[PDB]
């Protein structure tokens, strides 16, 4: 019946929202450019069906992240009131509340830091094509080992997307986005099957061999 | 007309709640019995990986079908705990829902038919082991080749589960604006990735050349 509100201060990432549209256009450019780095020099990589899978999970993130902008344009009316004197009385007390914080920078670390991480991630991708041209001193060896070696670093740089992804859904949990902890795990248990499935090819798949691999046996039996 | 009674003065769809709980305890029996039929005759194991996945999606289906019981026990009961208000359009709206039917017997086809389909489905499972006990072949052929033949009927008998599934989540959309559904396509596009992935192994498996050539190998060893 008589209950006041608690911390009902209307304030969100409206400042970063402007960048939300700039990131949507960048996702379409780097999306196709990253896949060309390898196939750019060579004609057609036989194992190109691998890089083709990740390209599917990248199209679902950019169109959904937009949900942060539509939530702001709908929540607080952008055309509420411009800047003018008039007779303000309710907003007058809004200033007495910040007199206890005395820290306006609190909102600055939210935008300023974003511009930094924004570029730190873009350079984290080009490191793959720049690592080949800048340096490349390898003798005649099975180039395939490099194709399956990429998996190693990938499995790691990949989790950076999953972890940062769930944290976005668990945040909305505050008000009432859904109910009963469920569904969420759909992407953790599902990514596990498509992952463990690739192993059946490493154990059942027949590997190759050469004159150097057979010579390594002499050093193995040497153990006594 | 002296209150002779008979058995029950009601036949609402809720009458199915009785079998709803009987199914939860029933799967526990067919669950392990169906998996033993094949490995029971085989003195050794091997294809336990293909059978371990199909059994995973079956554990989450039965615990969710219960959503129909907890919904009927609350709905007809006190839905709004605190004093919300009173009756809503559900009273005047029931007028259009009452014309949908014509006779009271219409409620009998709801249960009387459920018992019929309840048996026709139980015989579709045992048909695989009862088909082997028959034993009617003097000569013997490659067994591993038959292990991949089941994939011709399975994928078909499986779709019977997917269709009946979305039909349950799509029916709620009728009168339920609140608590919308997450994303039905979540599973279709997902069931396709884990599916097409199984083909990558069929392209590498090059044991036989063709169905007619496989039988020609018997005469090939005869000629020199």
């Amino acid at each position: 019946m008589k209950i006041l509100t608690q911390d009902e201060i209307e304030a969100h990432r409206s400042h970063t929202l402007k960048g939300g549209i700039e990131g949507a256009l960048a996702g379409f450019a780097i999306s196709a450019i990253i896949f060309k780095v390898l196939p750019r020099r060579y004609p057609k990589f036989k194992p190109s069906t691998l890089t083709w899978s990740i390209k599917t999970a990248l199209w679902i993130t950019p169109p959904t992240v937009l949900t942060a902008i539509c939530a702001e344009e709908a929540s607080n009316n952008f055309d509420a009131t411009m800047y003018g004197s008039g007779s303000s009385s309710e907003d007058a007390l809004d200033e007495h509340r910040r007199w206890k914080s005395l820290s306006t920078k609190d909102k600055f670390v939210e935008g300023l830091s974003n511009n930094k991480y924004k570029i730190i991630t873009g350079a984290w991708a080009a490191s793959l094509y720049g690592s080949w041209v800048i340096v490349n001193k390898d003798p005649i060896m099975t180039k395939a080992q490099k194709i399956v070696q990429a998996r190693m670093y990938a499995q790691f740089i990949t989790v950076g997307l999953l972890l940062a992804s769930v944290g976005l859904s668990m945040y909305e949990n505050k008000l009432h986005p859904n109910k009963q902890k469920v569904n969420e795990m759909r992407r953790w248990e599902n990514a596990l099957r498509v992952a463990e499935e690739e192993e059946r090819l490493e154990k059942e798949g027949r590997r190759t061999g050469y004159v150097s691999n057979e010579e390594r046996i002499n050093s193995k039996i040497f153990k006594s």
